[PDB]
């Protein structure tokens, strides 16, 4: 009887733009339970959608919604073309919506499914970001006031008219993909690098010792640029260094572990253990950010994590507004579980896109709670949801000042 | 009221022998729903039973039986000395009990709550044993007719009165336990060297090429004897060679890899990861054999699959007598989840043992059925075990012909 | 004149079905000059269609398109998601399409753009295929009257249903996406492994040494078991053995490697140069098989052959009939320019997808001949296309006989 | 017909000393189109002249200029002595003059052929030298003044008569091959490290954070000397710190780069991909700075580039008066394509050698901008250039204060 009430009945997709896009796979079950998962690719939503459309969701029908594994299996091998952004979220949004399937049928809140939780929070750090130095730290002060224990600043560097995590325009909202087309950004290493240790420096001064501070580079520096700011910022402690340099050679992150201890980060642009084995096996990195709806999913994931836990690496996930509360729920569920947590990225979506999603995971002081509802504890309305078409958004390009076309 | 209910009420052990020691532990929730682990390491029996009763059972009293993880951690990091047979047997006992628990109180086979069936049956190996490599092509050609489709051969050698595998006295069935203090074994590697080659010659000769075969070496050679023997049962093709050396340096592995491409499994004698990890990510091995109850349990050995599925290492559990059927269910639903499942050993329990644990796992054709039953599909018959009390048994020693205490 | 005469007028996907799904990219410029380049990706070919229309295509618009390095890192690096098979075939239609316009502006050939001739022809391997071995000897008989010098044989295994590269019905073309939803494969590795040498011996037997010899093992075997079929077929001196091993870890190739002289090649499944830095520095591959459509085109695979050059390893491109003319005869041109050229795949198309894309490259005497023309020497007849509206094809999974979801 | 004029008519070479001696090899097609390419070798011209008359011009005759490719590889490979400063230059001299007649021959400047350009223009450093660190800080203003953003500063050495980068007498132009037998200089190392950090320190107190700040060590430190020398330097924050050591043996940049996170900067002294492909593999420099006549011309410079992109090393081309604005100006146009430019070096020309060698690139507020005219946009004079005799001239050679002979 549990088999054929197991059987996927239908399956498709959902796109809005409560605020900003979002992709949704809904899976429902001959019994009616039905799964979501979020299948959302910040700028190239549509070709995870087309996947899922016609080439996924086709086969997924008929299919028993318990066999996760062999879902994962037949999709990532299945597809013969392995791995890849498009790709791994398109499995993730399945996997996601099958352990949400899994949980239901089980009566328990995800994290329960997992092996129980852990903690009994999950600590979470703000974006605290600012035109200038002063602005940022007005940022902090705020955030601090919220109750969070951790912050990321971000400040605008002189001589530099647009940096990465500055707003264009003071208290307005960051939301990177702010253009239908790229914006073009323009790029000063040398200018930012002589900026940079002046922020944490004044963050330390104002805030002292106890905050959590964090930082993203973005991808802009080489391996021995991201060495200098390293070691030029291992007075203030920061709780990570992010995103150092592009790391498609994995090998790029060893000049830099070789000369800070300053703590590092990477991960985010990551979809397969396979682009981040051998930076885990050669303890290159402290934190692994690759997340849930880019990372093929819980299944996914848990080998990743599974694996960091061997070289006292921690995980960091990626938490931004372009992954949906689908996948920020299924997050704290698994953050709630898994043994070696680092820490969980929040950037609040907008009251809109709460209202599209609803779920009963809470923030407090600083903290994310797990939900206690079956699945994890996220849903869609529907309804709503056909209030607010998709809208296309493109993220940035960054060139240098001679135009060269860089890393954004 | 979930938290409540699975609160834990009691938990304890019991020993039996129904033809050899079995320890079992038992844990209790508020709820009165129970969930059993193996705990039998064969011949130190009781240093497993104390580690229990005297430190670990009264520590679980009053335990949320949910955290599964947390339990794991607390035990393998509290008890401060970590790792170890003593140790890991300990923790697995209680890993397997709250693994039974967590899928009985999810309603589900303990398979389905790991990610689903990834295979429809579980391939077997059986023992064929024999005085004469005749006597030993008997057993292969009855177990065919039992319908396994693989098998393990091991035959006495010329000039040697007892080597491993091979029973005392013909058609008696082979415990290996077989007296109060060790039984003294005689070996001479060099006689073995040049007679076991012929084994498989015949094997083969009689059998055909669809058979696999595998040889456990059992932990008799040095590294460059064990590459020489890998080279020369080549032509045979064999499943694996098995505990070729004593592993504790994970580096004697190398010479045999660098010389023969015969398949290698190792680590029935394993406790940790760490016994592992070299071995695994260095590709010196094919099939890994640290079983659930010596392995840490459920939680432990999901980490050491997942690990070895990075390298093409495929699982092959040890499944001796002296694991129990407690053991052997949790087994069967695990390899019908795991995806780099390899073969599962069958080394069949007495009636009496399969009296006083009844189980749903089934045995059809050469494969194992996994049970459907919530939980892993095993339990014990308290009133039946009480008729059958401890009596000591010890694993044998082997010297060599002048003396030397070696490797049995 | 010449930037506004190559500014970026139009650009739109064409897709059609005469005989399977092709998937083309065209770019117009506003001096009327258009470029093409392929972007099918089998079994997908929806989800780069719609990251291209949705995404790129609109970028484009305005573009001056004789910056092909510029346009290629702006859509690499400004994806942010980077690397993977849709995203690397949409920017290897883009950058086909420019390299064609640039061709075309020069008034050249491609080769001649790309430093001239390096030889007079381009050798190929032919599919040759049967149910038995002497099935497939015929065909390697009809393809040598036709003047090939090289083949690529498969042929069924005993006791195995269906295998790769062989016709569910002979007589048949062999054309894998053969089913709207997956087909399901069987597969028996230890019956394809004491079956496989046969058909080589008997390939030798039949027709001598002179003739060039390939085999794809198509995924499915682990490390040791390629080592051991590499060294079994090196009496036969095979041209290659191809796709021994999944190799997301590229570690996987070097127990193969160590252990047998057997050419090897890999790389089909492979869509950047980071899927195989280390297979190429450390020497364990002879031939690298990313194509031009699904490696990033022209741009990124003359980077990938220049690298593979310091290690003596070869070009052997991927040629399948889900690879348009598009990319063949920009292949060609390629294979006729790049120094370290191994051979060319040829699986020829349907007459009916020869006329929708007419093109100048020549087949004669086993061999290639580049176009002329200036261009990559093939364009599209989209009145033609529209004639043969897209059908959903999906490339089959294999199971192992346990059904464990396999590689196919 | 397009063959029949790209067939070689005619290939000779040059020899002018316009304020220094540089020697240009001239091909002209039966077509008359031209193309022209640097050949000098300063200090050892005479030997790449005869290299070029005696032995490759004769095997040029007939040949179709269009095989870039072909003929690199014929010269390259067909010479069977391999590599070499005298062998590689006259092989980047054909190289450059063959580029140059494709160029013109598709009707493109050369940027435009090589993939389009990837900036606006070119940026470049001067060279700002002094007696003292007074007269060098004098010369860093003035060049800050033309619009230079980078500047290379070389100071004289207190207790050292003559250093590298410092003309005899102030005011004079520095043109190191002063005499036409070598000069002879006395060097001390431990005089010069005490020295060289007063010198940055002065540039950073005079011109601040903005500029870009480079030295050349050329080739006199020890590896453990240079490491300290990095390590000093570090808080002034230089561009590059360039030839730190003699790097026959390339392991020689390993202690440097393993004790400092100053820029490394080597390989003017290098011709081939093989004598820096470990420093570029094992990320011990990060730019490289063999320029086009030295290192085998575009064909083999595109290689390099490449290749150092994948571990984010970036190109500094040579750039002394002793490579013509033949060289310059196909260096600007390679520099307007790469993805990986660094920085190019300006060294100017005398106005003499300007009007033998017309070009179009044009130097605009310290930057180049790449010329527009089909083909690299240099010519020679013919009539001009039979004014000006080759006059021997040879570079310095470097003795330690007791004798030895050290690197200059
Ligand atoms: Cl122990
Ligand atoms: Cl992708
Ligand atoms: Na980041
Ligand atoms: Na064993
Ligand atoms: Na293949
Ligand atoms: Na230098």
């Amino acid at each position: 009887y549990f088999q054929s009430m197991m059987k996927i009945r239908d399956a498709y997709t959902i796109v809005t733009c409560p605020g900003r896009n979002f992709v949704t796979l809904k899976i429902v079950t001959e019994s009616g339970t039905h799964g979501i998962g979020d299948a959302t690719l910040n700028g190239r939503e549509m070709a995870v959608a087309a996947y899922l459309d016609e080439h996924v969701v086709p086969a997924l029908i008929g299919r028993d919604a318990g066999r996760i594994e062999d879902t994962w299996q037949y999709l990532y091998r299945g597809a013969y073309w392995r791995r890849g952004p498009v790709t791994m979220t398109a499995i993730a949004a399945v996997d996601m919506a099958l352990w949400d399937i899994k949980a239901k049928a089980a009566g328990m809140p995800l994290y329960q499914l997992l092996g129980g939780k852990s903690r009994e929070r999950v600590m979470t750090y703000a974006h605290c970001t600012g035109q200038t130095i002063e602005d940022c730290l007005g940022e902090v002060a705020r955030h601090v006031e919220l109750g969070y224990r951790a912050v990321r600043v971000q400040s605008g560097v002189p001589g530099i008219e647009t940096t990465y995590g500055v707003a264009k325009t003071p208290g307005e909202r960051y939301e990177p993909a702010d253009s239908s087309l790229p914006a073009e950004h323009v790029w000063s290493t040398e200018k930012y690098l002589n900026h940079a240790p002046k922020l944490f420096a004044a963050v330390r001064e104002r805030f002292g010792d106890d905050l959590h501070v964090l930082h993203d580079v973005h991808h802009r520096l080489t391996p021995i640029e991201a060495a200098r700011l390293g070691k030029a910022v291992e007075p203030y402690h920061l709780f990570w260094l992010e995103d150092c340099v592009p790391a498609e050679n994995q090998e790029s992150l060893r000049l830099i572990r070789e000369h800070t201890t300053t703590p590092l980060a990477i991960g985010e642009v990551f979809n397969s253990i396979h682009d981040c084995r051998e930076l885990i096996q050669n303890q290159w990195i402290d934190y692994i950010r690759m997340p849930l709806t880019h990372g093929g999913g819980i299944t996914a994931m848990r080998r990743v994590a599974d694996l960091a836990s061997l070289y006292h690496v921690r995980t960091g996930f990626h938490g931004p507004t372009d992954l949906s509360p689908v996948c920020l729920g299924a997050a704290i569920h698994f953050d709630t579980w898994v043994p070696n947590f680092g820490i969980q990225e929040h950037m609040p979506h907008t009251d809109e896109t709460d209202a599209v999603f609803p779920h009963d995971y809470r923030f407090e002081d600083g903290h994310f709670l797990a939900g206690e509802s079956p699945g994890h504890g996220v849903d869609i309305d529907e309804e709503l949801a056909a209030k607010y078409p998709y809208e296309r958004a493109s993220l940035p390009v960054n060139r240098l000042e001679d135009g060269t076309l860089w890393h954004w």
